[PDB]
């Protein structure tokens, strides 16, 4: 903007601007429908402040509930509402009634719900009264309130009381309930975690119990209504003065789980109760929310506010209860909490700021330029609140790693921040700060930002046709229990039939009812799947309204996955000796040490056993074992394809075991960890498997903590502790580091399988409990998946394995492979592994595809085709031609583009033929893998294969094929285009590599050389394929052979 002239012409003034905001809201809230009435969703278009009275702020909002940009509705926020931080492009909901006419919301009328699909927990909202920062930090570093003793006592009491209210408050029965519940594995675990006495906890819990009885005698007495406790309860309901008499009749519901699209609130109502309010000689009956509190009898604002929010939650399910109850089990003293409009308003205003703070996490600085982490809500001046925070750790830490001549942040706190973060170096802070930034961006990616609107706005049918919304279902079969909050249910349709789609038994599913009034309820996972019925395990028992009730099941999306990574990052920053050690080895790249071999590096007694184990192993394997044994810090085992990383890890574990080391065995997937374990079972090496026995492989389930417990009926801290110390080897996944075992045990060694696939901050986790570690991986194979472009660009896809690989001292390669025949090996060897792979034997080397009856299959195919078009088919089927590229050039084989995805029906039809041929040539479908790069193309190939009713071969992307192999791999590359649209995906070297290494005996590759050559990995492949003349050009679709397929 120089000349007079630019200024002139740079004067704008609506249409691209309005549309750019629709894009803006779609970034964070994809597919927000926009609506009128009860569940209104309005898109903000314009925001300004004005002056009424004199010096009185108003906020002038221009909003729309429709996409046609002439449906503009005006809106004025007054008093405290005017200060809510709405910018344009936000999605809002006016719960202050209306939509009929929004106009004015102020002190005395209306609620404004900023980012309504963002359902924040009321407890976090209450927390933020005192400190908004503390709340945000709570929401995001979820583990930095460690489980205290009181929290344990707290849970136990809540639970006893819930059990009591459905039964009796008679002291012997309360004592019984206390006795039973103190023995539940769940609580034993926590006692274990906290190294507490079982009996001491029992004792402490027992002292509360007479209060339980006093309360029940007071309120649940069944006498004259004169004689119930007497208090003022000023409701909406007309007349609100004069005392009245309170009778709790029954508990109606316990742990009522409520999600509010209306207020952007979620909550769990401890106990829902039937209450009779007695008024002179008349009575009113109200279903009301009661919160149990295990601390001091504070009647704090936090505590009351909580209950106020529970009243709002309630409206999602029933009539507005107007008030709620605080119990304080310590004393048996119930307090009324009335939902005043002032409260409901004050809290919902504060709730907005919380939603804003949790959403406005990455800053541009110039709408388009590189990312920053947005600074959190500022540090308070209330130096008393601070004192006892626990979040102070992360607060000081977030401050120092992301802050700003200034500060002017309280100087009694400015020193605490330094005490807390004096142990850390600049590198460390930089590392923390970046890893958050990356994680946040990843978390905020559009894909993992879908709202629950599908569940509560569009009904059952419209959604079942795809994705997952199975829903016209009733239950009648009695609900079984399993343990605590894992109830087994059984559902099927009204009247008769009805379908399936993408709803595979194992899936995370959310179970709502029919009507909007029964949304949320219970969440869980699927057990089995008939097309007559559906069994799933849930956290809630669901009796309350039988028969009449229709239920919808739906899918899900986390992203708040980022809690675990964030945890590990926070733990890394702690000043403990293990965290220092990891800081230096990881952040500071301190060189790992290895000692030189001596006679007694191993316990004398281990040596025969170790020598035997070694003698089983190929040389680089032995070299690997040596490096681990000589390690002082860590070892990196490179598991090149087919080299037997599962056989190797088992061997290491056997050697370490023989040496009298404790080993923590971890991986990314349950499958991978279980595979190693299955091998170890054979060798009769003992181990305990942590994790959920349904996610654990069938034959390992016997070794599970879950199974062992139920099996051997473990009902004492000592017997649980016995099980925990029963095995030197403990096996879990990288995510399962939250187990109470890691509160109390450390290990000589941690081993991480698939270290190269696991995201770096996740991989970090099990290491905190290990003295020396071993990462197993191959960076030539797939990296951790990083969806967000920008994040990927900052280094987010660098596995911990690769990071540490820059110390070659620590790296040992597994190079002798047992998967590929020399021809198939030769490929990946020339392309990727710089000639380092060798065959495990001549057997492996010379193996060609098992095809028992080519003879009559070659004939049956000539019943339409030709023998004079042997060019390809003969070269394709010939087992002695193990590598083969089929060029879809002289037949046109065009790609089709449909909404983000790519397909190719020519290639699809082509491989489906080839598959059918090879099964008919005697290769079983089980031994066959189909690989395509495009999600969309896989669908087409599955369909076409079902059409040919040969369905037993798997079609998939490389991801779902890592460290598995098939005897015959077939690859449709799908890209085939005029000379334009060029993938990002095919450009990837590693993905190609995985594709070329899944095949044992026959590899078949199919795509258009013309367009494929434009991708470097493919370009180079074509070069090596030309040297051996392995490209075979397909004839025209006209030609006799192809004609009948197309
Ligand atoms: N040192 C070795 N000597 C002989 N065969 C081996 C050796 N290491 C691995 N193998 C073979 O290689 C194959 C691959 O190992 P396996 O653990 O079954 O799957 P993967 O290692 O590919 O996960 C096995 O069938 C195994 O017999
Ligand atoms: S420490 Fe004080 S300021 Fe930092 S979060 Fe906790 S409360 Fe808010």
């Amino acid at each position: 903007m120089e000349p007079l002239d630019e200024l002139d012409l740079l004067l704008l003034e609506a249409v691209p601007r309005v549309e750019l905001l629709r894009k803006k809201a779609d970034a964070l809230f994809p597919e927000t429908v926009l609506s009128r009435g009860v569940d209104n969703r309005y898109l903000v278009l314009a925001v300004e402040t004005s002056q009424n009275e004199r010096g009185a702020e108003e906020k002038r909002l221009h909003v729309t509930a429709s996409q046609d940009r002439e449906h503009e509705v005006l809106c004025i926020l007054r008093n405290g509402w005017s200060s809510v931080p709405v910018e344009p492009g936000d999605i809002v909901h006016l719960e202050g009634d209306c939509t009929s006419e929004p106009w004015i919301i102020d002190d005395d009328f209306g609620y404004f719900i900023l980012y309504p699909d963002m359902m924040i927990s009321g407890t976090s909202v209450a927390s933020s009264i005192r400190c908004l920062r503390r709340a945000v930090l709570s929401e995001t570093f979820r583990g930095s309130d460690p489980a205290t003793r009181q929290m344990l006592i707290g849970t136990i009491l809540h639970e006893v009381f819930q059990k009591a209210i459905s039964e009796s408050f008679a002291p012997e029965r309360l004592q019984e309930l206390a006795l039973q519940t103190l023995r539940e594995v769940r609580h034993l675990k926590e006692m274990y975690r906290l190294n507490l006495s079982q009996d001491e906890i029992l004792c402490e819990v027992e002292e509360y119990l007479p209060s339980f009885s006093k309360w029940a005698e007071d309120f649940m007495r069944k006498g004259p209504s004169s004689e119930f406790p007497q208090m003022q309860l000023s409701l909406p309901s007309d007349g609100r003065s004069s005392p009245c008499n309170i009778e709790v009749v029954k508990s109606l519901d316990i742990e009522e789980s409520i999600w509010s699209p209306r207020f952007g609130l979620k909550g769990k109502i401890d106990v829902t109760v039937g209450v009779k309010i007695h008024r002179d000689c008349k009575m009113k009956y109200k279903v009301m929310p009661l919160e149990l509190k295990t601390g001091k009898e504070s009647n704090s604002i936090e505590h009351r506010s909580q209950v106020v929010l529970y009243t709002l939650l309630s409206q999602e399910r029933r009539e507005d209860p107007e008030a709620g109850w605080l119990l304080y089990l310590k004393t048996g003293q119930m307090y009324p909490v009335p939902a005043n409009h002032l409260d409901k308003r004050e809290l919902l205003k504060l709730r907005n700021w919380l939603a804003a703070s949790l959403l406005h996490r990455v800053s541009r600085a110039a709408p388009g330029e590189e990312a920053r982490l947005s600074a959190l809500p500022q540090i308070i001046e209330e130096e008393k609140t601070c004192k006892y925070c626990s979040q102070i750790g992360n607060c000081a830490l977030y401050s120092r790693a992301v802050e700003e001549d200034d500060a002017s942040i309280p100087e009694a706190m400015l020193s605490k921040i330094q005490e807390e973060t004096r142990h850390l170096q600049l590198a460390h802070l930089k590392y923390f700060s970046l890893w958050c930034l990356m994680l946040t961006l990843e978390s905020q990616s559009k894909d993992n930002r879908k709202t629950h609107q599908s569940i509560w706005l569009t009904p059952a049918s419209e959604l079942e046709e795809s994705g997952n919304c199975v829903g016209n279902l009733v239950r009648t079969e009695p609900v079984s229990r399993v343990c605590d909050g894992q109830y087994l249910h059984n559902f099927q349709r009204k009247n008769g039939p009805m379908p399936a789609t993408n709803l595979m038994a194992g899936d995370r599913i959310i179970l709502s009812g029919e009507e909007r009034k029964l949304f949320a309820l219970s969440k869980g996972y699927v057990k089995k799947m008939n097309k007559a019925a559906v069994t799933c395990l849930l956290d809630r028992n669901l009796s309350t309204l039988p028969a009449t009730t229709v239920f919808r099941l739906d899918r899900e999306e986390r992203h708040g996955d980022i809690s675990t990574p964030l945890g590990n990052l926070s733990k890394l920053m702690e000043s403990t000796d293990p965290s220092k050690r990891l800081r230096e080895l990881i952040i500071d790249f301190r060189e790992p040490q290895f000692i030189a071999y001596l006679s007694s590096v191993l316990p004398h007694d281990a040596k025969d056993t170790v020598a035997n184990i070694l003698k089983g192993l190929n040389k680089p394997q032995r070299q690997a074992m040596k490096r681990v044994l000589l390690s002082k810090d860590y070892t990196l085992i490179v598991g090149m394809p087919g080299t037997g990383k599962t056989t190797t890890i088992c061997a290491l574990v056997r050697i370490l075991s023989a040496c009298g080391f404790s080993v923590l065995l971890t991986s990314y997937t349950h499958s991978a960890v279980d595979n190693i374990l299955l091998k170890l079972a054979k060798f009769k090496v003992g181990f305990l498997r942590l994790g959920q026995s349904h996610k654990v492989h069938p034959d390992i389930q016997k070794f599970t903590e879950e199974e062992i417990c139920r099996s051997r009926s473990i009902a004492s801290l000592a017997h649980l502790e016995e099980l925990y110390n029963s095995h030197p080897i403990v096996a879990t996944t990288c995510m399962g580091i939250n187990h109470p075992i890691f509160s109390r045990k450390t290990f000589d060694f941690c081993i991480v399988d698939e270290a190269s696939q696991i995201s770096q901050p996740v991989c970090l986790g099990p290491l905190f409990f290990s003295r020396r570690f071993v990462l197993v991986g191959d960076h030539q194979q797939l990296p951790p998946l990083v969806v967000n472009r920008e994040a990927r660009a900052l280094g987010m896809s660098e596995s911990l394995f690769k990071r540490l690989e820059r110390n070659e001292s620590a790296v040992v390669q597994l190079t002798v492979q047992y998967r590929m025949n020399r021809k198939i090996m030769s490929l990946s060897n020339k392309l990727t592994y710089a000639g380092k792979l060798e065959c495990g034997s001549d057997r492996v080397a010379n193996a060609v595809l098992a095809l028992p009856n080519l003879k009559d299959a070659r004939l049956s195919l000539q019943l339409y085709a030709d023998y004079s078009d042997s060019p390809w088919l003969a070269g394709v089927l010939e087992p002695d031609n193990p590598v083969c590229f089929l060029n879809t050039d002289k037949v046109p084989a065009p790609e089709q583009v449909e909404n983000g995805g790519v397909s190719n029906v020519t290639e699809a039809r082509l491989i489906v033929f080839l598959t059918s041929t090879f099964i008919k040539a005697g290769c079983s479908p089980s031994d066959i893998g189909v690989i395509a790069p495009y999600r969309q193309q896989l669908r087409i190939i599955s369909d076409l294969l079902a059409r040919s009713s040969v369905g037993m071969v798997e079609v998939n992307t490389v991801d779902k094929y890592q460290g598995r192999d098939k005897s015959l791999i077939l690859v449709s590359f799908v890209r085939s285009n005029e000379d334009g649209t060029l993938g990002e995906l095919l450009k990837d070297w590693r993905r190609l590599n995985v594709a070329l290494t899944r095949a044992k005996h026959k590899l078949i590759l199919l795509g258009s050389v013309s367009s494929l050559k434009r991708f470097p990995p493919l370009g180079t492949l074509f070069d090596h394929l030309n040297a051996e003349q392995l490209i075979l050009d397909l004839p025209s679709r006209e030609h006799e052979s192809l004609s009948h397929i197309l």
